[PDB]
């Protein structure tokens, strides 16, 4: 009646470390539940028991299910006894050990046991991920697409803004609302949709405000066109037109590169804690530090992102507290 709790790796993207642990934790926070977790550089491993979510992970590259730990001696006896499945399988080597002589070695191992190998059609691939004479051995449970990301990309689309943001942070940053599928989620400044593309494509519903009529339009034809179904209003993010309490989540770009600064995030700040949920986060977006505006929430995490030099995003997780 209850799921287990198993250890995974989450081999995450460089882009930015703070993004993808953040991004793996209040999913499976939301998802399941959390035992453990455990990072060193581009690794993650969390001990986690509930459903699976990396199909929805940006910033995670790989995530595999461990069957074992081990030191590189260990790992000839771990592929003695690791299970073998009745699937096409190959083993493939995450580490630094010069090169792919070591996968050839396993592969053997696995082939001598009976496995069905095969390395340009695999069903299953067995991961092994050399960390320092430290060897995560498990079975591949997913691999980022980054090929879905670079076709979606604002140039690409009916209608864009310059500088718009990409795919992969748009959608890291609507994960890090920890929104699930049917929950809304609230875009107060959507532009051209990037935030609004990623939420209904992860089977959220998207709710997206924006104060030029143009915009709004243009955003319709870009969530008509990924045949994305939510709704698109004119409004201002200082005056919404949604009841207190009425949305799981708030991903945003504020719009500084299209009254008073002091006026912007102050009555956004309180519109966003009036409109969200209890425990409702906001993913924001803005090119100054507005910490002293948004006292009224948690600041989970700050990131930065350098676009060019007149520009450095900031990146903030917020929460209602």
């Amino acid at each position: 009646m209850g799921r287990g709790s198993m250890k995974f790796l989450f081999y995450l993207s460089a882009d930015n470390l703070e993004i993808a642990r953040k991004e793996v934790l209040v999913l499976a926070e939301r998802y399941g539940w959390v035992e453990d977790y455990q990072f060193e550089e581009r690794l993650l491993l969390l001990d986690y028991a509930g459903e699976k979510f990396f199909e929805r992970l940006a910033y995670t590259n790989e995530v595999t299910k461990i069957y074992d730990i081990c030191s590189v001696s260990e790992l000839e006896q771990v592929f003695s006894e690791i299970p073998v499945y009745d699937r096409l399988c190959c083993v493939r080597v995450k580490g630094g050990k010069g090169k792919t002589a070591l996968e050839r070695k396993l592969g053997a191992l696995l082939w001598k046991r009976g496995a069905k190998v095969s390395v340009s059609n695999p069903e299953i691939v067995y991961k092994v991920y050399i960390q320092d004479d430290k060897c995560y051995v498990g079975l591949l449970e997913f691999e980022r697409d980054t090929r879905q990301f670079f076709l979606r990309r604002p140039d690409r689309r009916p209608f864009l803004m310059p500088s718009a943001i990409k795919p992969k942070l748009a959608r890291a940053l609507v994960n890090l609302t920890g929104v699930l599928e049917g929950e809304t989620l609230l875009d107060p400044m959507c532009g051209t949709g990037s935030f609004l593309i990623e939420a209904g494509l992860m089977g959220i519903n998207p709710i997206g405000i924006d104060f030029i009529e143009k915009i709004v339009r243009g955003c319709r034809v870009n969530l008509e066109y990924y045949g994305i179904e939510g709704s698109v209003l004119l409004g201002d993010a200082k005056n919404l037109p949604l009841r207190d309490e009425s949305v799981r989540g708030i991903a945003t770009d504020y719009p500084y590169l299209r009254g008073t600064l002091d006026e912007l995030y102050s009555k956004t700040s309180e519109e966003f804690e009036r409109v969200l949920k209890k425990g409702g986060r906001a993913a924001i977006v803005t090119n100054i530090d507005v910490e002293s505006f948004f006292s009224n929430f948690e600041i989970e995490m700050k990131t930065e992102e350098r676009v060019h030099g007149s520009l450095t995003r900031r990146i903030y997780l917020l929460r209602r507290h």
